[PDB]
């Protein structure tokens, strides 16, 4: 039910796509802990909120959009509504990340 996000393309596709819902973006790797630590709690929000978007982005596959995205941590999480970044942190901070849906969902 989270989106895999594969291109810069995708990415720009689903942020226009999601009118004006709140989306969370999960910038991850597979081989990262704090990475596999919240990824159960994420996929369990997807599910908990309908009108809130969900994507990933795997940062070994998708270069060009972590570069773009200012990664430097993972996971980060990023907050976009109405194409405008929001809200922005890193690490497996389960309460940074349910305070911000709750914000703007």
């Amino acid at each position: 039910s989270v989106k895999l996000i594969e291109s810069k393309e995708a990415f720009q596709e689903a942020l226009a796509a999601a009118g004006d819902k709140l989306v969370v973006v999960d910038f991850s790797a597979t081989w990262c802990g704090p990475c596999k630590m919240i990824k159960p709690f994420f996929h369990s929000l997807c599910d908990k909120y309908s009108n809130v978007v969900f994507l990933e982005v795997d940062v070994d596959d998708c270069q060009d959009v972590a570069a773009d995205c200012e990664v430097k941590c993972m996971p980060t999480f990023q907050f976009y509504k109405k194409g405008q970044k929001v809200g922005e942190f890193s690490g497996a901070n389960k309460e940074k990340l349910e305070a911000t849906i709750t914000e703007f969902a």
